[PDB]
């Protein structure tokens, strides 16, 4: 059903309200999403200012719904068979040796316009840490999101950890816990283990004066078994 949505290029509004350690900001995103090829990409502005905490570290808040599964897969994916009507997801983000990130964000269709709105609270950063000191380089590593099904709410969760890279050579680690429930009443694919592989590509606009960050990224479901090769031999 969800996956007919997804067959070309849609648009996308992201719409995030923060509030890290009392500073609070507001960041709005619009770009596209084409899921046959599991591609990004959204231009986003800090509408309030200046953004408090490194762009890097919102990017995961910041629609695995254009995940590219496999058609193998198919019937692994959660996040288009809850569409329309879209599911919620929350996350505990947790920085390694400081502070805490909570969110959570509905994400469905508005019309044709796949949105997400999200709501960041973080507490207990370091004043002088990576996070609030902006240590971190502007930059993204690749991961892998792993993830499970949740029967007992009609959904999935998933587990990850973000290597952030830091402008002394170190790494800023940020473990994410993730659930995701459908708002919809209907029926949803309910996953076998698998993971999605994510890269994403940080970069500015040379003609953009405000405070933003423009991405684009690719995200490729794998990691379940096939048996695909016997067929070429
Ligand atoms: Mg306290």
């Amino acid at each position: 059903k969800g996956e007919e949505l997804f067959t070309g290029v849609v648009p996308i509004l992201v719409e995030l309200d923060g509030d890290v350690n009392g500073h609070k900001f507001s960041v709005s995103g619009e770009g596209e999403g084409d899921a046959t090829y599991g591609k990004l990409t959204l231009k986003f502005i800090c509408t309030t200012g200046k953004l408090p905490v490194p762009w890097p570290t919102l990017v995961t808040t910041l629609v695995q719904c254009f995940s590219r599964y496999p058609d193998h897969m198919k019937q692994h994916d959660f996040f288009k068979s809850a569409m329309p009507e879209g599911y919620v997801q929350e996350r505990t983000i947790s920085f390694k040796d400081d502070g805490n990130y909570k969110t959570r964000a509905e994400v469905k269709f508005e019309g044709d316009t796949l949105v997400n709105r999200i709501e960041l609270k973080g507490i207990d950063f370091k004043e002088d840490g990576n996070i609030l000191g902006h240590k971190l380089e502007y930059n993204y590593n690749s991961h892998n999101v792993y993830i499970t099904a949740d029967k007992q709410k009609n959904g999935i969760k998933a587990n990850f950890k973000i290597r952030h890279n830091i402008e002394d050579g170190s790494v800023q680690l940020a473990d994410h816990y993730q659930q995701n429930t459908p708002i919809g009443d209907g029926p949803v694919l309910l996953p076998d283990n698998h993971y999605l592989s994510t890269q994403s590509a940080l970069s500015k606009d040379p003609n953009e004066k405000r405070d933003h960050m423009v991405l684009l990224e690719f995200v490729t479901a794998a990691g379940i078994t096939h048996g695909m090769d016997e067929l070429y031999k």
